[PDB]
């Protein structure tokens, strides 16, 4: 599993995915946006582990309204997903002083947890 892009690094990490993504057709991946339990969703901040099927990508905590221009790149990091083809979104949220430590874990473990807690999200949501 790769990872690109850079925590609390809306921008950055947006051209990092576009770049590591390139013309990559999606139409049966999974996207799973990983979050924090905030109070509200203008304070959310979002991480990203796409499972295209073939092969798995992971974005830190880089996207939502916490960061600043951060709401702007989710829309944007949706928007491209679904340019390419992605259908299927998932949301799993985690505690606030454990979302580094979840993002740290080995390829596998990471992916088989949040597949376990995720459900499925109407993408518009993150609009």
């Amino acid at each position: 599993m790769v990872r690109v892009g850079m925590r609390a690094a809306p921008r950055v990490s947006l051209e990092a995915l576009k770049a590591a993504l390139g013309g990559l057709k999606l139409s049966e991946a999974k996207v799973y946006l990983i979050t924090d339990w905030q109070d509200k969703r203008d304070q959310a901040r979002y991480a990203l582990l796409l499972h295209t099927g073939k092969k798995d990508l992971l974005v830190p905590d880089a996207f939502g309204p916490a960061f600043p221009g951060g709401e702007e790149a989710l829309s944007e990091l949706v928007g491209l997903l679904l340019a390419q083809g992605a259908r299927r979104f998932y949301e799993a949220v985690v505690s606030p002083g454990e979302m580094t430590a979840l993002l740290d874990l080995p390829p596998e473990e990471l992916l088989k947890r949040v597949m376990a807690i995720a459900n499925p999200t109407d993408p518009g949501i993150y609009l």
